[PDB]
């Protein structure tokens, strides 16, 4: 293995001169506007087919290989949807039939507009809690039992419609890339804090206590206080039933995971528990005997369309944005796992449109907002679901319950529903281990997990999320705030330059400094960069320039007085031991000491690093060349270029050659727009590599 | 010029093996605690001298060269401080003597604790507006015309004390670097919007109209409606006087800038206008004759110390955080200008401590918050100010007015003070030109400017700033969100690799792809990076792996059937035209096709890119080596590392050798903590440069 190279030393300009470029186009935004104005029938076709995905997947359905799978998966998911709809309607604090509406409408809409083939569309616990909190606030801000339920049901429907409107708007504006602004640490911390929120929310049903409609901030603490202050009023029958169901479901749930091979089909413990709980409750007349809360009678059939309330929209708009983003983020994440697994394209923009339309329709018909539940989606997929036909079948199961078999669920205890929801919390609850994992791998990510968790707990799920996204953006600045700048040296007398402090027997060419900032330089960075560069070269170039300008002034003074006489050969100290009086420039004249030194007046050059006439003294510097390794400087901003231009001008005015190496062509293209180059800062300072600049410097000094 | 290199090809591990590394001394956090816990006698001296800068600069005072200069600067600044205090107390909507308190107390405290030598400490218009808005809100949120003034004075004093407490806390915690989080575009947009706010705030005094205490959001609009709704009630005498003063001052101000060379000393148009205005008002009895609003009778003396109100603290903590941050940012910017001009160190933490103590004392003695006015600081410096003795003499002038000669300012109209404040707006209002300039230079900074302006106009100064800082952090993600990734090729047949689309006669070694991402890869980035890499290589490695696994499965099945035999020379097709039978794997078995292929059962090796038996087909790829140019990848985060590892694992599983080049040693050190390396992803994939990896690949293929 030999790395052997023989080429010219290349400055970036010299390289462009010797190597012809290719034609480039600006791709004017007007051109983008031009392309948008296509109207080609094929484009129209693709667009409509993009907006109505069912017209493409339905016709290509493999009936023989997919129908039975979707039918079986649909029945399974349909049952889960019914029970989860009831439970999550409890979480919204409205009658449980509206959870059935929330499990029905969004899914039917998704069948026509969704691009995912595996998610089960409907409510999930975090969004139901967020909707319930939005409702409590809306009601509290409304200028003046069943009546209270009516108001909550109306506020929930309005919140749902506004969330769907926001989602649909974001999908029409093609901003489905917003999910990228959420890191995995943020999602982990947020979902752990949200699992704690859900746990606390189920306590009023486990104990059967009456808890006020608390709002954020610190609603979780407010609820905990409400639950524990009145803990003696707890219904024992509710608690025991909840404990038994929770204990049994968890034991059986683990068995399914451990013994997947041994089992022909997983035991459906959650379904078995509800049927048994409902049967026993009905059989032993638990509602009368132990005064247990039960699901109760639900009137069959759907509600008539409700008009969204504009007053509610004004009151809850901030909440709705949080609800819309959370709904989209969760759905997209769940969908992504499946699309990747099954190798099909998932369109983020279409998902926003589909989820948004589903929500608007659901809200109008009195259901609450939901996108997808990870547990329900897993069931649809694990039971063999192939397409969104499984989702349609599931919706039909929900419809049957809503229209004909709703009465069967009447004797089911609320605590049992709450206990099932608690069982699903374990996956999310196990995310506490991530803090330790993150701590070893990356402190910034660990900080993000912790801040997100704290923000989600103290402020609510919605406000906490906004604060968490802001803090996670701030950590990007934390990462690049104090870059580990370095001085580089040559290793092995070849073209390799590394940290001057890392290896033995390194070599700096005499009078050359090579400085590296391993980060992009911008507003939060450039002062630190200047401090580190001045520490690396060992002096401040502006201080040196000011001391030289002062000396030049004294020299000119003595020259005019006569004590000093100019000469082709240096200077004449006509008068020895001369006077010692400083000019003491005023506040309005001191700026002259910062101007480029011009000594043309004097015929000869003043070597500023050699002795000066008449004891005049100025710090001497050995630096004649400064190389800035800009390979890791990704971008620059106006502050960095202003600061940069400033630093470079100062080095150049003190006769030190400056070289910027390791940048690409886009970089110099960008730097040309900033009006960076002029006289006394030229594009000649850019070289290809550190070794190009070093060899150029050595030839100059030769 | 000739770049001539002859060295070995170096993998990062090989280079380290061949070049001994120096002592890697880790820095223990406990050790930091140890160094922080030194308590040496000299260290104590340095700390106390740091907290009491006066004990350091006073003894070194050059009486002969500074005394007179500081005296003249002090008298000049003291006069400006009196008038600016009265005007800015108008902006706080309290009696104007509290502006005199605000000009007195913080300057006296800063004399002892400040590190700057040129700023004039006291109120400025933006902070007075912010304090006035905080008071209005506090008053409203309080639970149940002198009394109104009394309530407003108490709330202003409490807001001042809490702002000072926050500043002092930030200074003790050594967080004076927070100033870096404000870009120049943000500051420009914010100060232009704040100048518009100040302009609108002066209209009730120019016209002499009664305006309610409007709060934010959109307070600027609320006030404008109130002003022009009553425009008919305008006092003309006030207006005319204001216009004349504003006109004369503006014209003469211009002359001072234009005729500095011809002028021995700047004309004091603001003082002359104030003296003439007050004289005519008294002489012609303007208060009675034209019913004009005058400054009125101020009672001489200071107020007794007042106790901060905790209720006001609770109601204003957020406004007080905003006030503290704005005060420190303004003071530090002005002080940094002057400390760079005169080359002396400026301690930001000490600055935070001094301003906090000054604000605490001012608020206790019924003044309001203030850090420094650029207009007054410039006067102190321009008039010859050398040390903070000029600030002491200015505070003595303010004291003389408060105690003895305040009655002289009784007949001065408020419209004149408002007109004087308007004169100072010109510098900030001309910043509107920045939009066009920044548009040409950098559209992200133009966006920061415009959004800061809009946030500060719509929301207020405090909330606008918070929203603007958040948006400016979001623009950093906007910059690095969709990196312009590229494929590189060789130019010149030497170690230079550039964008494959930029030059003619470039060369890619056959089967090698070189991909560059010119940005750090983090969470908002890695999905885009994967998409671009898959577009660059021309296939998805996971799709190729899944198809090969399917082929292998069919093969093994046919081999089981016997229809296929195995030879070191290939596969025997005893039976041809096989019955195609896709296994149609179900949802729970499909993940097997994503696993590393282990065809060790077979004696030979299946050239996956040659033709397979019985028409078994798999997409063929020409890629055998992928080089990732990571020179501009500053940092990685957990999401990016996970995404990176997944990508690499997939490429390795389809037998594509992967190389990462151009990183430094800190990078690999960091990557070792993420548990990135294991079997099948080794540190052998890191090479020094692109040419090292290319030459290694070529030797492997030889
Ligand atoms: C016939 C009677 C109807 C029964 C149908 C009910 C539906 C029964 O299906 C449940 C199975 O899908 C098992 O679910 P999983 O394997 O996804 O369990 C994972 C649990 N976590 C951890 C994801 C929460
Ligand atoms: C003795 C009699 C009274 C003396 C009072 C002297 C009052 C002080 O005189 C002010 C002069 O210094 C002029 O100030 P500048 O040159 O800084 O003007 C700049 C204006 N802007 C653009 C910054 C607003
Ligand atoms: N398989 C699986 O994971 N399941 C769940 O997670 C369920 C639930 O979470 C809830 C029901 C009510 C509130 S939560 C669930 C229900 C049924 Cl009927 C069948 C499977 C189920
Ligand atoms: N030189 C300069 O810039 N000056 C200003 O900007 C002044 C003011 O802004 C105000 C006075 C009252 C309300 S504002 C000012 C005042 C005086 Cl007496 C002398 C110079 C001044
Ligand atoms: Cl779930
Ligand atoms: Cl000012």
């Amino acid at each position: 293995n030999q790395y052997i190279v023989a080429r010219p030393v290349y400055s970036t300009n010299a390289f462009e001169e010797n190597h012809k470029k290719t034609g480039r186009h600006h791709k004017t935004f007007l051109d983008h506007l031009k392309v948008c104005c296509s109207c080609s029938p094929q484009k129209a076709k693709r667009i409509v087919l993009s907006l109505f995905p069912i017209a493409s997947w339905l016709p290509a359905y493999r009936l023989k290989e997919w129908l039975l799978s979707d039918i079986v998966s649909g029945i399974s998911t349909g049952i889960v949807a019914v029970l989860q709809g009831l439970a999550f309607a409890l979480l919204v604090d409205i009658p449980p039939v509206y959870g059935l509406y929330a499990s029905f409408f969004p899914a039917i809409i998704y069948l026509f507009f969704g691009t995912s083939r595996h998610i089960s569309v409907g409510p999930f616990p975090i969004l139901s809690m967020m909707v319930g909190l939005a409702v409590s606030g809306a009601v509290s801000k409304a200028v003046p039992l069943l009546d209270d339920e009516r108001v909550r049901v109306a506020a929930a429907a309005s919140v749902t419609v506004l969330s769907g409107i926001i989602q649909l708007a974001f999908g029409i504006l093609r901003i489905g890339f917003v999910v990228i602004y959420l890191s995995e640490s943020l999602i982990s911390g947020f979902t752990t804090a949200a699992a704690v929120h859900v746990l606390v929310s189920q306590l009023k049903f486990i104990f059967q206590l009456t808890v006020p409609s608390h709002t954020d901030p610190v609603s979780i603490f407010k609820v905990l206080y409400s639950v524990f202050s009145q803990i003696e009023k707890t219904n024992i029958a509710d608690l025991v039933t909840a404990l038994i169901v929770l204990l049994v479901v968890s034991i059986v749930k683990e068995i399914n995971q451990r013994f997947k091979d041994k089992l022909p089909v997983p035991i459906p413990i959650e379904f078995i528990m509800t049927v048994i709980a409902a049967g026993v409750s009905y059989g032993c007349d638990f509602k009368n005997r132990f005064k247990v809360a039960v699901v109760g009678d639900m009137n069959p059939g759907f509600q008539p369309p409700i008009t969204p309330d504009v007053e509610t929209f004004q009151n809850t708009v901030g909440d709705c944005f949080g609800i819309a983003m959370v709904a989209f983020a969760v759905a997209f994440s769940v969908a992504s796992v499946y699309s990747l697994k099954y190798d099909y394209p998932l369109d983020g923009n279409q998902e926003l449109i589909a989820l948004g339309l589903g929500n608007i329709v659901c809200g109008v018909f009195r259901g609450f907002a939901g996108s997808t539940a990870l547990s329900r989606s897993a069931v649809q997929e694990s039971t063999g679901g192939k397409t969104q036909i499984a989702g349609l079948i599931g919706a039909i199961i929900v419809l049957i319950v809503v229209l004909a078999i709703g009465f069967l669920l009447a004797p089911l205890q609320k605590s049992v529903l709450a206990a099932l929801a608690l069982g699903n919390l374990k996956g999310m609850l196990m995310q506490f281990a991530e803090i330790g994992r993150l701590w070893r791998k990356d402190k910034y990510d660990c900080l993000i997990w912790i801040m997100t968790f704290i923000f989600t707990i103290v402020l609510g799920l919605g406000l906490g999320l906004a604060a968490s996204v802001a803090f996670q953006l701030l950590t990007i600045v934390f990462r690049t705030q104090f870059p580990k700048c370095s001085t580089l040296a040559n290793i092995g007398r070849t073209n390799i330059y590394k940290n001057k402090k890392d290896y033995y027997d390194m070599y700096e060419p005499e009078g050359v400094k090579i400085f590296r900032c391993p980060s992009p330089i911008y507003f939060a960075n450039i002062g630190f960069f200047r401090r580190k560069l001045i520490d690396a070269v060992g002096f401040s170039p502006l201080r040196i320039l000011r001391k030289r300008n002062k000396a030049l002034r004294k020299i000119r003074k003595l020259q005019k007085q006569g004590l000093l006489q100019v000469t082709p050969k240096g200077f004449i100290c006509t008068v020895d031991t001369i006077k010692d009086s400083d000019e003491e420039l005023d506040n309005n004249q001191i700026e002259v000491l910062d101007q480029p030194i011009n000594t043309t007046d004097l015929p000869f050059h003043i070597d500023w690093n050699d002795d000066l006439p008449l004891n005049i003294e100025v710090p001497k510097i050995s630096l004649h060349s400064l190389i800035l390794d800009f390979s890791a400087v990704s971008f620059l901003d106006v502050s960095s270029v202003r600061g940069l231009k400033s630093i470079l001008q100062e080095f150049i005015r003190i006769k030190v050659d400056v070289y910027i190496v390791g940048t690409d062509d886009d970089f110099i293209e960008k730097l040309n727009r900033y009006e960076f180059f002029d006289g006394e800062v030229k594009s000649s300072i850019f070289f290809l590599t550190i070794h190009d600049a070093v060899l150029h410097i050595l030839m100059k000094k030769d």
